[PDB]
């Protein structure tokens, strides 16, 4: 316990992080010198770092850094169109997290986050069916993104951990800051027999991960949290969260009791058909749970305060039914100096729900007017894509976007379309004017059901890694896979 | 068998596969650049 | 001519000089650091 | 040169020990 294990950890860190960085630096210097030699040869023959100062001095590894959005400089003067388009290749990012070959086990609900130089990953292993199967385990991985000899970026796991008492956990998510990872999990009320009572609320658990240290556990329950509405059940959005200062931010959804009047948001285009005000009634009933007006499914911002003190507290802000549809999984993003929220589609609207807020407040959130990612898989809804007819249906799927500009005018996403056998998937980039640049991906794979994207700066370019869940062949169990691509800027002139 | 064994397997994979591939790719790139340098020398300093 | 020596502009980090812990009731105090010809010695105390 | 210091990154963090490195440079000014 005293000698072998720390030295084994040191060897793992040195062989998986340090040496690849040294070799990559050597290669970079070599190429720079070759370019200089070529320039000197052409010129001669006939017939120190203030910017890096206070920027990379405190970083352990300098392979990746937070994204810095592209600018249209140079593109502007001639009549021109500045656009960003996806790379041709979709390289593998192998061994992002441990896996198994058992046939009775399904890997589900991935959570992926990228910090300054570290990444946080989470997965659930459920016996039998993916959705209503017993939670066998919940696995968390903390690692680093490093540059090996391959074309795309690679991942080096540094710490693998298993959440204690996985049976009494409703759902949970991860967040990543510099040299730090956070996992917020929600537990349920268990009593009498050891088997937990499904879909109940009993507080939270907060786990803090740092490199070459031990995980720290905090119990937030009782008087340490104050939700604005009485919640019977609370789930944490699988998208993840962020850290700003000493405080963290997540998204939550669950059953909440109310007694006020309900006028659910009803936006749709020329549905016609029956109409006559029955669409409003359908919209109001959709947000309800089991018909009763008392209980709704609500979305909420969740804020964790004073994480460094050692006594974290939690507050929340609930979206009114008039400003949202039925609750679902979500994600919190930091864009520039302002923040964004993505809400997955559950129910009839199957358009993209993204919003931008400067202070993470319910009353100061504005929603994008874009429909580009439309969920066409894992839905029982029958309404057409052109016009979304209010109906009662359930959609269970997750496809988020990553903003490539301060106002989220540019973004990147992944589209999945059902077919006779499995699905067909593409990666797309959406620009200001309304154009989509698409490349088909994963042709060999049978089916893909979800995707989450996180981008960063790698070798003076924007690179993104997408974590998907699916089946390589028809009879294989569902697993989770990671791939990498690049976003390249263009200045087309018409 | 909970911590040490997976790390040993990861170290074996790192030392047996990844690092040799990185070093071989470096050498391949270096040889290509040397060939280009020779070609440019012959093309330009011919006089 | 003025011969002078001045400090450099960057303050780099030297990670993992010695082991650390994430406990909140432990304080690391009183370091003793020395550099030899090729080796270095480091010493710390943990107090509660 | 290498410098070893005591301190806390945040106000409510426990005390720890950190280490950083710098270069001393020869200079020759002319007046
Ligand atoms: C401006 O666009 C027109 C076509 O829309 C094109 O013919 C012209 O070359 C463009 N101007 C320049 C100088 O690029
Ligand atoms: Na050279
Ligand atoms: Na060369
Ligand atoms: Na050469």
């Amino acid at each position: 316990k005293g000698e072998i294990k720390p030295k084994v950890s040191l060897i793992n860190t040195a062989v998986s992080v340090s040496i690849p960085g040294q070799i990559s630096n050597l290669q970079t210097k070599f190429l720079q010198k070759y370019v200089y030699l070529e320039e000197s040869i052409t010129k001669q023959c006939t017939c120190d770092k203030p910017d890096d100062d206070t920027t990379d001095d405190d970083k352990v590894d300098t392979t990746i850094k937070p994204v810095e959005y592209y600018k249209p400089d140079g593109c502007n003067k001639t009549n021109d169109h500045f656009t960003m388009q996806p790379g041709v290749n979709f390289y593998t990012v192998p061994n992002l997290g441990p896996s198994s070959s058992s046939a009775d086990e399904c890997y589900t609900n991935p959570s992926f986050s990228i910090g300054s130089s570290i990444y946080m990953f989470s997965q659930e292993i459920r016996k039998t069916d993916c959705t209503t199967g017993e939670i066998l385990s919940i696995q968390i991985v903390l690692g680093r993104i490093v540059d090996k000899g391959q074309q795309g970026p690679q991942a080096s796991p540094l710490l693998v951990w298993s959440v204690p008492n996985p049976k009494i956990i409703n759902s949970c998510a991860v967040a990543a800051g510099d040299e730090t990872g956070w996992v917020l999990c929600s537990v349920t009320l268990t009593a009498a027999s050891g088997e937990p009572i499904p879909h109940m609320f009993d507080g939270f658990w907060l786990y803090k991960f740092e490199p070459d240290t031990e995980v720290v556990a905090y119990r937030i329950t009782g008087f340490a949290y104050l939700l604005d509405k009485v919640y019977d059940s609370v789930f944490i959005g699988k998208g993840g969260g962020i850290q700003r200062g000493n405080d963290l931010y997540f998204q939550m959804f669950g059953l909440s009791r109310n007694r006020q009047s309900i006028k659910a948001l009803c936006e749709h285009g020329s549905c016609l058909g029956t109409g006559g005000g029955g669409y409003q009634v359908l919209c109001d009933r959709a947000v309800m749970s089991f018909g009763s007006e008392e209980s709704l499914i609500s979305n909420a911002y969740l804020k964790v305060n004073d994480v460094a003190s050692g006594k974290p507290t939690i507050i929340s802000q609930t979206f009114p039914p008039s400003d949202s549809y039925k609750g679902s999984n979500g994600r919190i993003y930091t864009i520039g100096e302002r923040y964004g929220i993505y809400l997955a589609p559950s129910s009839w609207n199957r358009y993209l729900r993204f919003g931008l807020t400067p202070d993470i407040s319910v009353r100061s959130t504005t929603w994008l007017k874009e429909k580009d990612p439309i969920m066409k898989v894992l839905t029982t809804c029958t309404n057409t894509d052109k016009d979304m007819c209010p109906e009662i249906c359930n959609t269970r799927g997750y496809q988020d976007i990553f903003p490539l500009s301060e106002d989220s005018s540019f973004y990147t996403y992944i589209g999945i379309t059902p077919s006779n056998e499995g699905t067909k998937s593409f990666v797309a980039v959406k620009d200001d004017a309304g154009h989509v640049a698409s490349i088909t991906i994963l042709p060999n794979y049978y089916s893909i059901t979800s995707a989450t994207i996180s981008c960063f700066m790698y070798k003076e370019e924007i690179w993104c890694i997408a974590v998907t869940e699916g089946r390589k062949q028809k009879e294989n169990p569902q697993r989770i896979y990671a791939h990498s691509y690049r976003v390249q800027k263009m200045c087309f002139n018409i």
